[PDB]
């Protein structure tokens, strides 16, 4: 009931400037507002979402993370002349003041602050904030590296008191450590603060040792900060990944949290004078759209840091992108996290496993197509439609005499051909769900027909308990399914999931799904996903998390084929793909048989998965 994206930008925050010379804040410019708003114009992004107007935040929303004393302090700033404000600075660490930056700061504050009001009144579904100065340095009565005001740290709290949100989660992939949001909410456990950053040991700004893993959360608030220290500069998109995969989803879904705000900071991608790292702009596509399903959609992405004009504007438009749910981009060679980061990942995993028991180890124009069974008619959104060909038909009157029967399976094999040339040609769809017939023969033409169109690589989803349809082993096809029977895994291109039925049937799929599913998925970079739902739900609870998630591979072609007509179970499928927010799933603790299982298929696979591994592997 909520759709759009917002975007919040005014030129004023562009009317700052460092006046002297200073080699630490030389590189935060103006102009890094004005290449993102311009690389969002000539992409036609901008023109996508709803714009919304700049406000000032009043003194008592800024008094909500701030102190009397420091306000006044800044409050002071526009009367001063060159001389009293390079003073002013001297004060503090590694920030510069300006005649209009406390103007622009309440503008950030405010912009920020109206993001979050148009998200929570379901006016758009999600939203972006371009600002100046930043936030998540700045702390009580303390302007610190860049930032005047904790931008984000109002939106939590204004969230928080408007609101009366319970559990807020807020990501801040900038590669510097946001300690003023650390600070605020440290012995708060209402917010769940994640954030990775360049560490090198201490060796790096701003030099904390509270920027370390070890730092928890101190009283109630303990086990909701998480710190991951990157100790290695260059790290790559596999590295971001794992840290998703393996620290922050899984303690995501379990937090359940009603609104996810993002200090997104693009100086942790490649070419960045600060960062140094080497992730492409094209990871924070993926980035955002890991975190869709949290809170229903509702994400209040607020710009931190990022400092390469050409490599700024390039993730900006990444982030607005999938925002917008557009296809997210293809990634290719991940593979296994670097020894530094399975290091920190493996030792954060370990420090929060008291808090998340699920980190315990043991002591060693139109986008979808619907084509239900003939005759029904169901009431589908704006990025729908339904079905045939006389060039399609003479396909499949050869596929009969070949390897097969008379029946309208003809018609549902015909139609599985029309939408997979539709969406492999012309861009004319992306996604595709068939409601189908006899299981064998519809995946054996879907599939292979699919090899042709042609897909490089195809990964093939199947819930049910049913008998391999089809064989993998030539290296272009992988296959996950899941059922009630243990297969006894044989094949490496595999990973069959044996569940147990009961109430941790849910919670169970999900730790599989973020620990084992998405990692192989990312790393095999398939050209389609094709999932497939036996008619023998629990799938209804998870099912609709599931076919999210995995359409940030193959540049979000899925095609679905459902046997047996499940009114519930076809309009959730369709509703996914189709890109509608996603229902949450509440908090959350997997049966002991379920998580050895699962580590079993992660010994199993890490070696030849790398993207599965959370810790770094011991060397014979
Ligand atoms: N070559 C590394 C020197 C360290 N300089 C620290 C400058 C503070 C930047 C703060 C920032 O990025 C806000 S997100
Ligand atoms: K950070
Ligand atoms: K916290
Ligand atoms: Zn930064």
């Amino acid at each position: 009931a909520a759709s759009g994206s917002a975007l919040i930008f005014d030129e004023e925050m562009s009317r700052y400037k460092l006046l002297w010379t200073d080699p630490a804040c030389e590189i935060e410019v103006p102009e890094r507002l004005t290449v993102s708003y311009e690389a969002l114009r000539t992409h036609g992004l901008a023109q996508r979402c709803k714009a919304v107007p700049v406000r000032q935040a009043t003194e008592q929303e800024i008094l909500l993370a701030h102190s009397e004393e420091y306000l006044e302090a800044v409050k002071q700033t526009p009367g001063m002349n060159v001389e009293e404000l390079m003073a002013f600075s001297k004060k503090y660490n590694d920030v510069y003041f300006h005649q209009n930056i406390y103007h622009c700061a309440k503008l950030a504050a405010g912009a920020t602050l109206q993001l979050v009001d148009s998200v929570m009144k379901r006016e758009v579904r999600n939203g972006m904030a371009l600002v100046r100065p930043p936030g998540h340095h700045s702390q009580r009565s303390a302007a610190n590296g860049f930032c005047v005001f904790n931008n984000v740290a109002f939106a939590a709290l204004y969230a928080k008191k408007n609101y009366n949100l319970n559990r807020i989660l807020i990501v801040d992939w900038d590669v510097h450590h946001g300690q003023g949001i650390q600070y605020c909410f440290e012995e708060d456990p209402s917010v769940l603060y994640f954030s990775w950053h360049r560490y090198e040991h201490q060796s790096f700004w701003p030099n904390l040792p509270e920027s370390d893993y070890s730092s928890v959360g101190k009283g109630k608030g303990s086990g909701f900060n998480i710190n991951l220290p990157w100790n290695k500069v260059g790290m790559t998109n596999s590295d971001y990944l794992a840290a998703f995969f393996h620290v922050l989803l899984p303690v995501a879904y379990e937090f359940d949290p009603e609104l996810v705000i993002v200090s997104a900071g693009f100086d942790s991608a490649i070419g960045d004078p600060e960062g140094e790292m080497c992730a492409l702009p094209e990871i924070f596509a993926h980035l955002t759209h890991l975190l869709m399903p949290l809170a229903a959609g509702k994400m209040c992405v607020v710009l931190e840091g990022g400092y390469n004009l050409t490599s700024l504007g390039q993730s900006v438009c990444q982030t607005v992108h999938s925002l917008l749910g557009d296809p997210t981009p293809r990634i290719s060679g991940l593979g296994t996290a670097c020894d530094s980061a399975l290091e920190s990942i493996q030792n954060v995993r370990n420090v929060q496993s008291s808090y998340w028991s699920s980190f315990k180890h043991l002591a060693q124009s139109v986008r979808t197509v619907v084509v239900p069974p003939p005759g029904v008619e169901l009431t589908l959104p704006k990025n729908c439609q339904h079905s045939i060909s006389e060039s399609t038909a003479k396909e499949v009157q050869r596929i009969r005499d070949k390897h097969f029967t008379d029946q309208n399976i003809l018609r549902s094999l015909g139609n599985i051909i029309s939408v997979l040339d539709r969406m492999m040609r012309s861009d004319e769809v992306c996604n595709g769900c068939v409601v189908v017939s006899d299981l064998s023969v519809s995946v054996q033409c879907a599939l292979q027909h699919a090899l042709t169109e042609p897909a490089e690589r195809v990964l093939v989803v199947y819930v049910g308990d049913g008998e391999l349809p089809v064989k993998t082993n030539d290296g272009k096809v992988f296959l996950v399914q899941i059922c009630t029977k243990e297969t006894e895994d044989k094949c490496v291109n595999r990973l069959t999931l044996c569940l147990r039925e009961g109430e941790s049937l849910t919670a169970g799929f999900m730790q599989a799904l973020l620990g084992l599913i998405l990692p192989v998925a990312y790393e095999f970079n398939p050209a389609l996903v094709l999932g497939i739902v036996e008619e023998t739900t629990r799938l209804m609870r998870v099912w609709g998390h599931m076919t999210c998630l995995i359409q940030g591979l193959a540049r979000g072609r899925m095609l679905t084929l459902l046997q047996g007509y499940d009114k519930d179970l076809l309009e959730l499928t369709v509703s996914a793909l189709s890109g509608a927010s996603i229902s949450p799933l509440g908090p959350r603790a997997p049966k002991p048989e379920d998580v050895e299982m699962m580590e079993k298929q992660r010994q199993r696979l890490q070696e030849r998965w790398g993207l599965l591994r959370c810790t770094v592997s011991e060397s014979w």
